[PDB]
């Protein structure tokens, strides 16, 4: 399924026992391909195992950090924590800042610095430009922005999740 030719994914989401509904994605393909494709093919987990000997799928993994007035970040399929991940590629590099953190609901990769991009990634729930030019953008929440503030209520200053936020499904 595609929206203005980009294709579009999804999350289903819980949080602690209970269903909070889903969050549909656009992935910026035309303009931001590599990034774009690493994220479509981890909802989707067409490609099997990864290296890290762990499925290269987002289905089970967490929202582990969540800070209000900022962002949710999520993406730790290796290790839970912000240490781990890995992308399709086995990291990659940043393949352009085209897009800037001009708005909330923006889809950008989590780094370690130049050239580290995995699988973990943020959803912005504010403009973010102290971000531009250091995390690639390459997408854009379409439906769902009220699941987002939902996980974001379960943030602290800290970014330690007060609820278990899962995603339980992930895909096209």
């Amino acid at each position: 399924l595609y929206f203005q030719g980009n294709p579009v994914v999804y999350f289903d989401i819980s949080i602690g026992q209970t269903p909070a509904g889903r969050i549909t994605m656009e992935l910026f393909a035309d303009k931001v391909p590599i990034t774009a494709e690493n994220f479509r093919a981890l909802c989707t987990g067409e490609k099997g195992m990864g290296q890290s000997g762990k499925p290269l799928c987002y289905t089970g993994s967490f929202f582990h950090r969540i800070i209000p007035q900022f962002m949710i970040q999520g993406g730790d399929f290796t290790r839970g924590d912000g240490t781990g991940g890995e992308s399709i590629y086995g990291k990659f590099r940043d393949e352009n800042f085209v897009y800037t953190h001009d708005a909330p609901f923006l889809l950008s990769m989590a780094n370690a610095g130049p050239n580290t991009n995995g699988s973990q990634f943020f959803i912005t729930t504010v403009p973010c430009p102290w971000l531009d030019g250091k995390h690639v953008v390459f997408g854009k929440v379409l439906e769902g922005m009220e699941v987002v503030k939902s996980i974001e209520k379960c943030g602290s200053q800290n970014g330690k999740p007060t609820k278990s936020v899962c995603i339980t499904a992930s895909g096209v």
